[PDB]
Parts: structure tokens; C-alpha cells; sequence
């Protein structure tokens, strides 16, 4: 009620499940009972290594239909490098313009980021869920604590910790944020992932194609260290990247 | 001799010591018995975080005088990100032009790099010492083995290992390269170093100034995790970054 209309009314720890969605068609495969989807906002910079990245008109279609189906929506904007953007006076207005787009145009519920500066700006100036991506390689209590202090609401651990009770427990002892695990994700223990994710961060942001067989120098270098196993009971949230056939 | 001039003539495990040199004046403080200096080649991209970076005309002066004094010389070109350079057809010729400059104009003895692609090109096409920088964050036998396979001659461990006999030993069991330790360097365990080194990699390469008090967003975030302690007996080479007052 209200002060002139008095009213008396009377009357969450299940694992929350998020699915990557890279296309309008991919959305149809998300399980009906899922809590939300994570959608790459390609042109703003994505470090996560994917089979395909949606164009802006696709993102907007995905988000509309997902909300119709009652799914929460997070934007994946987890670039690990933005070049010299932060050094120019234009950098801050450009960043705020991008976050306004996410918050007020797309109207996402949260944002999955890696860059500590974005964590800080999002937490300070917006009212979105701030999720630290696994591409930030948070693998220690110390790293988790600093991301919490900058304003993270949720921290995705590096996938190397996905079955590690001792190390996840050490992080829980230190921070109060929710912890997420990414399934089908590459661990920073991979010898070249750091560099390859920097490359895709720029490719997506700048609209420069990366073709696995033509111009990615990291593609022939190794078998990527993907982590498929997980102990879900250690985590508050599960984020499924690869669910089946690639989009 | 030679086949027509027959000749009979008759008749190294001490720790090798390298010093960072950021200016012509800094060179005068290098100990006389040092094995070599490491000089940032700023305009080609440096991730190591320094008080000052020499301009190209300074680099050439430093290298000349260092050779006069019988010091070996390595170029520090350890950027962790080159943006989209590798994606364009121009990228490979640009890279070879840069390495030709190091090999044939400056005539350095070696190059300290982070990018796995540069390791591979340097080892395949040139006859320089290929040193993996501590900014590549090699902290495991697995990571060391992949950099060796790509062609590293020397691997600088992540500074978190500088006093860790067990972990350095595990790396030695796996690889045959020389191992270097960096003293006065930041460990990748630092919560934001990854991102800050990406930023400086671009700033130096692109000639965009970074002022600690005006436009580095990572500067106010934390006390950097610098490693000062070392167990030199674990390493083949010692690289001193900070020797005294900053250049
Ligand atoms: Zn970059």
C-alpha cells in the first residue's frame, strides 16, 4: 500500500543456470527452465573464443525473444584489451555511451566483463549485475578480493578451478560475491590463450575478421586446454558455453 | 687454418647478469662486470612497466656505447598485445621489418618478447637469442614446454617463482632452455597487471603518453605485487630491472 492505503501482505539457494546464445537459432536450444542467457555484444569487444559472433541486429532480436520467454539476459563484453581507448579523453564518454546502450537500449540485466576498469565504472554508475568473466583468469583469493573491491557481484573462476574444492573454498573464505563456473571454457593455464583472447578482443571490437585457417596465428599452435568437467555443488551459478553443435 | 694451411690449436656455468637500461645516463650505473644490458625498443611495443621509455635516437646511442664497453645487448620488445596487426596481410611484412631493424641495424644479440607468434618467427627466421619475457607469465612446466617448442632459447619465469625451488625444478625437469629470473618485476599474481601491461603495450607502440596521475586507470587500483627476493642459484641468468633511483 501507501500511507493512505494501509496494507498487510504475508510471504534462494538453487544453482542458477546460464547459457551462451550466439544466434537467434541457438536460442531455441536453451532449456526451458534456464535462468538466463549470455549474449556476446560483439562490436564492443569479446575475448571469449567462439565459433560465431552475432551482429548487432541479431543481438537485439535475441534479447527481445529471450525476454518474451522470461529469461534473464546478460551481455558478454569481456574483452581483455581495449588498446589505447582508456588513454584518450574520449575514452570515458565512449565507455559510458556503450554502457548506456546495454543498460537503457538493450536493457540487459547484467554484464560479463574482464577489464577491472569496466567493473569499477559499471558498479559505481549503473544498476546492473556485474559479472567478472572467466577471461579475467581469477584463480586466487587475492584476485577475487580485488575484483570484489572494485564492485563485482559475481566472479567466474578460471576454469582450472572447476573441480577444485580446496581452491574454490579458499576463495569463498575471502569474498562474499556469488561464484560462477564456466563449462566448456579455456583455462588461462593454456599456454597461448592470453594472447589469443587479446587478439579476438580487438577483432570483434574493430570489425576485423578472424578466419581460423587464414589469419589466426595462434590456431595451429596447440590443442586448446578446454575444461569440461565441473563440480557444480561448489558454485552458485553455472554458465554453459558449448551445449552441442556450434551455432 | 684452412685446407692448404693446416693448424692445430689447443684450448660456462656462472650466473649471467643482465641489467635494464632505459637511458644513456642509466648505462653508466651498470656494473662493469655485467654480461649485458636489456634496452626497451619503445616504439615497437613494451609491456614491462617502467618509469621512462627511451626514444629511438636514445636506443641507438645506448646500444653503441654498450657495445664499446663490451656488453651484450638485448632488445626488450615484450608487448602482450599488438591489436589486430596479426590479422592484416601487412602484419607479417611489418613484423619482419621490425626484426630486421633489431637484427641488422641495431645489431642486438637477442630479443626479449612475450608474444608466442614473435617467438616462432624470431626462432625460425633469425639468429638472435630468443628470450621469453616475464610478462608472458610462464609459471608452469606446461607453459615453459610450449614456449620451448615455439623456439625460445631462454625463458624468464613469472617472478612469483623467483624463490620457489620446487616449481623451478619442475620446469627444469621438462625443458632444456636456460632459465632467467627478473628482479624488481611484477608477478602475474598481481590482480590487474595483465590489463595494465596490455595498456602499456599499446601506449609505447602507438606513441600515446601514459601519465600515472592523469590517464592510467590501473594506477590508483592497488599496490603492485613486485617481487624483490630471489634465489639466484635456481637460475642460469639474472635480470635486474630496478637497480636504484629511477631513470
Ligand atoms: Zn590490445
Amino acid at each position: 500500500g501507501s500511507w493512505s492505503h494501509p496494507q498487510f501482505e504475508k510471504s534462494g539457494s538453487m544453482t542458477r543456470r546460464w547459457y551462451l546464445c550466439c544466434s537467434r537459432h541457438h536460442l531455441d536450444t536453451v532449456p526451458e527452465d534456464s535462468d538466463g542467457i549470455v549474449v556476446p555484444v560483439t562490436e564492443h569487444g569479446v575475448a571469449t573464443l567462439l565459433p560465431r559472433y552475432p551482429e548487432t541486429y541479431e543481438v537485439e532480436d535475441i534479447v527481445d525473444v529471450a525476454k518474451d520467454r522470461g529469461l534473464s539476459v546478460q551481455a558478454l563484453m569481456d574483452f581483455t584489451c581495449a588498446g589505447c581507448e582508456h588513454l584518450s579523453p574520449d575514452g570515458y564518454p565512449s565507455l559510458r555511451s556503450t554502457l548506456d546502450y546495454l543498460a537503457s537500449d538493450l536493457e540487459v540485466d547484467g554484464v560479463v566483463v574482464a577489464d577491472p576498469y569496466l567493473v569499477e565504472v559499471l558498479a559505481t554508475e549503473y544498476d546492473l549485475t556485474v559479472v567478472v568473466s572467466h577471461t579475467a583468469a581469477v584463480d586466487t583469493p587475492e584476485k577475487a578480493w580485488h575484483f570484489e573491491r572494485l564492485g563485482a557481484d559475481v566472479i567466474t573462476v578460471d576454469p582450472a578451478l572447476n573441480s577444485n574444492e580446496e581452491e574454490v573454498s579458499a576463495i569463498r573464505e575471502r569474498v562474499s560475491v556469488e561464484l560462477r563456473t564456466a563449462v566448456g571454457a579455456i583455462t588461462f593455464r593454456d599456454p597461448v590463450a592470453f594472447f589469443e583472447r587479446n587478439l579476438f578482443s580487438h577483432a570483434t571490437a574493430e570489425g576485423i575478421e578472424v578466419d581460423p585457417y587464414r589469419n589466426n596465428p595462434y590456431e595451429p599452435m596447440r590443442e586448446r586446454v578446454v575444461v569440461w568437467e565441473v563440480r557444480e555443488e561448489l558454485f552458485d551459478e553455472v554458465f554453459i558455453l558449448a551445449s552441442g553443435e556450434p551455432p
